[PDB]
C-alpha cells in the first residue's frame, strides 16, 4: 500500500550504487549523473543516493513516504493539516511536512 523513502547525500556516488546494489542484491532503478535510486521489494524501500559535493561522510538529505496514487496524498494531506502540522504543498502532486529537528518529509507518489 505504501513505502518508504530514504534519501542520502553520499560523498563517493559509485562507491555507494555498489555498495547497495550488495546490500539488498539488486541494481538501480534508474541512475543519472550525481543520481540513482533503488526500488527495493524486501525490505520495501525506496532508496535514493543524491552525490554530494565530497564533503566528508553522507548527510541524510531528505525522508519521504511513497504511496500508491493522488488521492492517498490529498487525504493526509488533509490529515496532518487537521492534526496540526505545518505542510508545504509542491506543484502534481506532493506534501511536506517537517519534524522539530528539521528533517523533511515528503509524501507523494512514484
Amino acid at each position: 500500500m505504501s513505502r518508504v523513502q530514504l534519501a542520502l547525500r553520499v560523498p563517493d556516488l559509485e562507491a555507494s550504487i555498489g555498495f547497495y546494489s550488495k546490500l539488498f542484491g539488486t541494481g538501480p532503478a534508474k541512475v543519472r549523473p550525481g543520481y540513482a535510486n533503488f526500488a527495493i521489494a524486501e525490505p520495501p524501500l525506496k532508496l535514493v543516493l543524491i552525490e554530494g559535493a565530497g564533503e566528508d561522510a553522507t548527510r541524510l538529505d531528505h525522508l519521504g513516504v511513497e504511496v500508491e496514487d493522488s488521492a492517498q496524498v490529498g487525504h493526509a494531506a488533509r490529515r496532518l493539516k487537521e492534526s496540526g502540522l505545518a505542510t508545504v504543498e509542491e506543484n502534481q502532486d506532493k506534501v511536506w511536512v517537517t519534524g522539530p529537528g528539521g528533517e523533511p518529509w515528503e509524501v507523494y507518489v512514484v
